[PDB]
């Protein structure tokens, strides 16, 4: 179980290719995220947006980014 801290620059687009190269690659290790923190120019919608997105373009991986999901919404619940 890990804490993981996550910087994105750029748009959207940015922050979705970030979430699919994260959750393949926590795929591959079978590490599991007990915190996500994520650091960027985004709203809080855009970023569960993106999310969204993330699960749709990637459903092998979608447990994984719900997962990840509620944790960036937890964190920035703050």
């Amino acid at each position: 179980k890990v804490t993981v801290v996550l910087y994105v620059n750029g748009d959207e687009v940015a922050l979705v290719h970030a979430f699919m190269t994260t959750a393949s690659l926590l795929a591959k290790e079978g590490k599991l995220v007990e915190k996500l923190i994520l650091t960027s120019n985004f709203t809080e919608r855009t970023v569960r947006r993106a999310f969204d997105l993330v699960r749709e373009l990637l459903p092998a991986k979608a447990e994984i980014i719900d997962a990840l999901r509620e944790e960036a919404e937890k964190y920035f619940a703050e």
